[PDB]
């Protein structure tokens, strides 16, 4: 009858021979190029103009909106919990505040800058980095100001933008994060922070490799961020642009940028290697989107995977391909899991 | 009042100007390293003792356990569309067959090579891949022979291993995918198939960065493969190891693997880059394991994401970050959507 | 008998030990011995006694000889007997055998390598971070650093 | 009982043998990619506003204040034992000379200036290198000039430093040495030599790699440079900054840098080496600074080391690094050894 069949073998070349590096518990942290800490994560905020906001985004499962007056009691535990940084995104949603050219996105009365203000009051251990971009500002819901035929103006787009980063930084910004993909923005930027006797202490974090695709969904809503006129693949990049991805890093690096960001970053991390040598001397920093997160969630209520397992298996995820910073929606929770782990 | 500021700028600079070459459709496929195709999709068959079973994997969404008189009328259609390649799962569930060796593993009456004699007679253009391992066919449910404290035996596991892969080639496989990740099985497979006259003939396709984490769920059902004693962390690289993974892609390709595959692919893309450059003269392939899609399935649903969209975007994924192969559960979906697109 | 080291004996003798401690429930090897092609035979040893797949090979694969030793001589009463340590402790000066051992000791087995000393030798472990990029390095901040 | 277990083992491999090549003295010397010479070193001199100073600086063992005066009679061993190069400090004392733009750096009438006079006359086959910064003459104690917040201002302070640096050599300085990390300060000083039509007798050697820590101790005591506000965390590089360091070299070779500088040197021997791949082609040099000199000597008294022995052992290090200049205190010492070894 069928019995099991062993060919006969050689003995063991040691060159084979791997396990020995990773048999026990200790080892498989041994194995990693960087581990993650409390101090690598840094939590998105969107600011309400409605001061007394608290209002569920309920496309992005546990973030609200938050008014300035419910800010304190929000990140009170947050830092208590080692918390160090935070991404400010305004939502102004006041009527007549939207125009053409973004108005309101560096307007002092708005919420990101009074966020800025409070924050830095409040608490002023706090590292504080805006995103910069017109897209939650404009009345098209385009990321800068368009040409007549709705296509962007490139040279307005970035004067402005570099103008609202000053603006951030000059009401007390740690740090501009330009989200908006339009050529040569860093340059601008960087420059507007030298011409204003701010580039020494400003901190600028190019979203340098911001792709197109399916996982931005909660986010827009979250910001009220809903495009009006077409789509943004005419400047966010193509999924599989990996030749102007790699140009894009290169180009915000000699431009100026102090750190880049990588967008989304689970579909994306052969992007983030790809980073880790062009942009080998500067900090990578990767974003887990609100679709990529809401994704998670979703899986994990579905019985598919565990929320905690999946969420440290994809954040290590990011430090493996070399990032060393971490925008994630979960920092809530990895404050708590860090001290056990 | 507050009015937008604009600051001056400088003339563009012609190094700043990425966007000509991604500014039409047909352009953002011109920016792909590599297209998808038919011919590059893989799908798995799980292949049941009972040759009547056509039985829903309740937790791998629209996958089946067929048994061979139900294959001909699943695969014709298949093939229609251009299918032209299958990588074949055994489940046997005939009790008494798992033993602690895994002999039933190539027993001639098992679904396995009934599966390969079934396609080669029906289905004679079909490229035929069969999974190499033991943990269907165990009593632990572990992937290799074990010694008495539970541990991985090398020795015996690779010499029954290798017996396993000879076997299948001898029965009509063109192509043999060891996935047990237990070290040097790849060499000792590569001398059997050299001292039975095949090594011509079978392409030696090595799960050479198969990593442990939580996306394997959905899989052990459609399997019955669960372990019994403990986990898989011993030889199933830990998601943090790049390292080893690096060294296990060079160890494989030095013991004669003919081309790699990644496991699990999505939140690995990293390691499907590193691949790219230490196997670049070997075809790399995808593994879009049941977890990654049932995950997809899951976030559609639920509304997060659309199905077909981030199918695209992933699968672009994986050609992105180097791969020119992919073992996929949405091929019956692609095989349709490639005529489109 | 002339005082010098025998390889073959002192890494048949070595192998054994590490083993043995494997044996008894080690769970790595730390081979200090920087004589020529130990790490090969500990790993064969290792591999014979069916405990290669559960034992770390730590190997001090660029330890150098110099004036940092000091306060463990003491501490493990190990202070020589018959000249110096030079003949195999790597000298100071020696990047290009530095960097051929790390080669070496990869090649042969290790999972990991030590630098020591390691403050006055940070190059080497720099040099070491490129050749031995797949496999953790380790620091020995030793008793004179200390 | 328990005897002596010997191991079977396999005949040598080749590949193991590397005692062949360091078993006898000679060798140990034959296997240095650079040996110590006297035309290495350059030794520091602290020149006083005081003609008549020889005042100990207690913080740093066997080494002086000196005023012009005494210059000669000390110098005279020195350059006979083959010292080739010194680096100017300037440490003036009379009151109201410290001013808030460093004034008295280049004072004509100023300790090194007066210094390279006295030097360029009395032993003009003296190489002449000249610290460039105004932190020992500014009121605040900081290297550059600052805003009125106290932060550096780039601009002014890298005017300033040009003008200083281009006073030096038109007095007859043949190398600068600016110490002061402030951001493009090469470029300027470049700039300044070039217009002054000195660019091209006068070496520029930047300290590129100039980090921040514990190590400065004895120096501010000897220079009297002990900061007013705060630290000097903002210009000089934070201790695990390689990212940056690379960039710093890069830039100041890119700036006109002739040669480079790493400060402090034996916790810094990575930097060094990195160094000599970023800057290849151009000199580089280390700087055993007043800290690890004086922990030298502390260990020596203490009986952990012996002073001439780690001397040799941490100044070979730098040349294993890839330094091929030396800026130490213990140049007199080495004169001496040297003539032996
Ligand atoms: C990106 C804004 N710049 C964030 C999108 C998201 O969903 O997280
Ligand atoms: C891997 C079997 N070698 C497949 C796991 C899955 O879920 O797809
Ligand atoms: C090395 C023993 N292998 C340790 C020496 C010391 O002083 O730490
Ligand atoms: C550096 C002055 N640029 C010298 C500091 C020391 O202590 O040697
Ligand atoms: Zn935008
Ligand atoms: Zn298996
Ligand atoms: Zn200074």
């Amino acid at each position: 009858m069928h019995t099991a069949e062993f060919l006969e073998t050689e003995p063991t070349e040691i060159s084979s021979v791997l396990a020995g590096g990773y048999n026990h518990p200790l080892l498989r942290q041994w194995q990693s190029e960087r581990q993650l800490t409390k101090n690598m994560l840094i939590f998105p905020l969107f600011i309400s103009d409605n001061p007394d906001d608290f209002t569920e985004i309920d496309s992005l499962p546990n973030i609200n909106r938050i008014g300035v007056n419910r800010l304190k009691d929000y990140l009170k535990p947050l830092v208590a919990k080692g918390l160090r940084s935070v991404i400010l995104f305004g939502v102004p949603l006041i009527p007549g505040t939207k125009d053409p050219v973004g108005t309101a996105a560096d307007d002092p009365a708005g919420p990101v800058i009074q966020g800025i203000k409070f924050i830095r009051e409040y608490f002023p251990e706090l590292y504080i980095i805006c995103d910069v971009c017109l897209c939650e500002y404009t009345s098209h819901g385009h990321c800068g100001v368009l040409y007549d035929d709705g296509t962007i103006n490139r040279e307005r787009s970035v004067s402005r933008l570099a103008a609202v980063a000053v603006n951030y930084a000059k009401a007390g910004a740690h740090c501009v994060a330009p989200s908006d993909m339009i050529d040569g923005r860093i340059r601008d930027i960087k420059r507007g922070l030298i011409n204003a006797n701010l580039a020494h202490k400003t901190f600028v974090l190019s979203y340098a490799a911001k792709f197109s695709g399916n996982l931005y969904g909660p986010f827009r809503d979250a910001a009220c961020s809903a495009p009006s006129n077409g789509d943004r693949k005419c400047y966010q990049l193509p999924p599989a642009g990996r030749g102007l991805a790699r140009r894009a890093l290169e180009r915000d690096m000699s431009e100026g940028a102090d750190g880049i960001i990588v967008k989304p970053s689970t579909f994306y991390l052969d992007i983030m290697r790809d980073a880790s040598e062009i942009c080998k001397d500067l900090p990578i920093c990767a974003y887990h989107v609100s679709g990529e997160y809401a994704m998670l969630h979703a899986a994990a209520e579905k019985g598919v995977v565990d929320l905690k397992t999946i969420a440290f298996e994809s954040h290590q995820g990011f430090l493996r391909a070399g990032a060393r910073l971490i925008i994630t929606y979960l920092a809530p929770e990895f404050l708590d899991w860090l001290d056990e782990e």
